[PDB]
């Protein structure tokens, strides 16, 4: 029996920052409304491609683990906003980092993608030969947004987080996990007309609908994550009291609080950074984990609960038993190209196109 | 120790057929050129979305396995041509089939995606609780093609294949597998400007380049698949003589023959249907497997070699040990909506747009 220890962690948040007030300047919204409704105060807008964010997050996680690029056997990029479909962007990260030979694939399960990736990488390592893995959640959701639609325009942001996993006989890393999908709810959270369902040659094909039935999403999210968490707890033989830290998906602070409140888990155990970054889909969990660790919120041998949900409606929970080390073995000086533009400058063109089309 | 038996197989080929002569009518090519160069004589053009093809292939595989939709714990759709990115199309297949609860994700490793999916599903089942899985390779590559570019326009086609896997203690299904990616070659096979790297609001964004460096692809494919096959053979403790059947990716008949010739495997062991369908990327392997089985080419307890390669440059090989049953337990009458148009009629609009833009 073996396990996939999380030996490295890393993050990449692009610099350009879009505040709630910024949004209020071109949208019929308010900082009060956004902040009280969602807990979000800021989010980041990338001046680079998704794969670029993924790459920097990877470099930091690799440095953190002290592993050689030559030792990585598997690369998973959880994203729903890839630079390209042919080829995948896992291979771009691989090319960028000089990793030879490794299996490289993109995994799309929306905001639950990092948890799906962690589960997949862990089980691949447990049942076969993979010695080390890189699992990255990375998104440029700003690509998708309709800047005239306040319901969705204020929720999402860009970023990446990564882990490195290493095979071990110690009982650490992801233990039990339950991942799933409530497909009867597929239509409540969707951009159905970006992908091969779109009309390639229609000049209005950029003006797609972003379906977001907020209340039903909230209900189904709390239900799905909560039930998944119950299953993992029950199978683990841990009480709710023995969970040391919750690292939740960051969609809405009220969902986080409800999940905790209903699971009987103390609210202060939940790591929250949604106020800084908004909902970065697949990146939420690995960014939160990285920052939890950076901030000393996780101690060695802690039991962590992870939970997430997203379009699908995909959902998941997992139990991670931490090992001995919560500090990086080294640091990377990797960075994004400098950006000379505010978020508002970066979005300028898109905001004008969306507004012009109404 | 447990295993993931292939208990169900199924396929969906759309009806509209584009012959080599059809292509010659709007392209500076010939049936002689295509046929002698690639082995391709026909390919299918879908009148429906990728997810629709995936769904029919799934229904047949489910019927073949005699498993209940209630028993499926995992759904993987290997594709690089999804209807949509938000949400994934695995969840659409799930919704369509009424499968409750199952994990559902899209996996993108280009034409190696089905092998990546089979490996992933198998290891998930071996190391965790998943009882049954659906793994589907499905593509509408016709979405991507530039109908003025003869190098690529003649190679690719649409379709889907699926398997159902079931957990067992018998030593059957996927045994050893080696999957990988030669990222130094990422740029030789690419559509870099469909995805979030594209300019959403540029009215010429449909006219993307399809990079295809044919000779270097051929070289790197033969090398990668051949080395992967060597590793699986070596680790299995089987001689090349003990491989009963090869189910290869269908990119080019010369690649198939070279792979076999260089591996010392008799050419007549390789199942080939490229002449009918061309290169359907992730669907090639599962369609070939399904048809091999339909045609009685696989016997119980046979040792199968699978091999594939694609954009990335992803690559893989696997050894499948067949179990007892090579006939379906039942049949599905599922079908695509009727199509009243020839392939040429379906492509009409796209061909005119591409030609008009030169
Ligand atoms: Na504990
Ligand atoms: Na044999």
């Amino acid at each position: 029996q073996c396990y996939a220890e999380i030996t490295g962690w890393g993050k990449c948040l692009p610099p350009a920052t879009l505040s709630n007030h910024d949004l209020s300047t071109f949208l019929d919204t308010s900082d009060e409304w956004i902040q009280s409704r969602t807990g979000i105060e800021q989010r980041r807008i990338s001046h680079v491609n998704t794969s670029d964010l993924a790459t920097v997050a990877a470099q930091h996680a690799i440095a953190c683990a002290g592993v050689s690029v030559e030792e990585i056997d598997l690369i998973i990029v959880a994203t729903c906003s890839p630079d390209s479909l042919i080829p995948n962007i896992a291979s771009r990260v691989q090319q960028n980092l000089g990793i030879p030979s490794a299996a490289a694939f993109d995994l799309n399960a929306a905001c639950t993608g990092f948890l799906y990736g962690l589960e997949t990488a862990t089980r691949l390592m447990q049942a076969s030969h993979y010695r080390h893995a890189l699992v990255i959640g990375a998104e440029r959701l700003s690509f998708y947004l309709d800047w005239t639609k306040r319901d969705t325009a204020v929720l999402f942001g860009d970023g990446a987080g990564a882990v490195v996993l290493s095979k071990t006989e110690q009982k650490v890393g992801l233990q039990d996990a339950q991942i799933g999908c409530d497909a009867q709810g597929r239509d409540i959270l969707a951009v159905p007309k970006f992908g091969t369902a779109m009309d390639r040659f229609d000049a209005d094909n950029g003006y797609w609908a972003f379906d977001f039935v907020g209340k039903e999403i909230f209900k189904r999210a709390v239900r799905g994550m909560g039930a998944a968490a119950q299953q993992v707890l029950a199978r683990s033989g841990l009480s709710t009291e023995e969970i040391d830290v919750v690292i939740p998906h960051q969609a809405n602070i009220r969902i986080i609080q409800t999940l905790c409140d209903l699971a009987g888990i103390a609210q202060d155990k939940a790591f929250v950074n949604i106020h800084r970054y908004g909902n970065t889909s697949a990146a939420t969990v690995p960014i939160a984990l990285c920052e939890a660790l950076e901030q000393g919120k996780i101690k060695p041998h802690d039991d962590l609960l992870v939970a997430a949900f997203g379009a699908g409606l995909t959902w998941g929970a997992g139990h991670i038993r931490w090992g001995e080390r919560i500090t990086p073995l080294g640091k990377s000086d990797a960075q994004l190209p400098s950006c000379d533009h505010t978020a508002l400058d970066l979005l300028s063109k898109a905001i004008e196109h969306c507004k012009r089309h109404q």
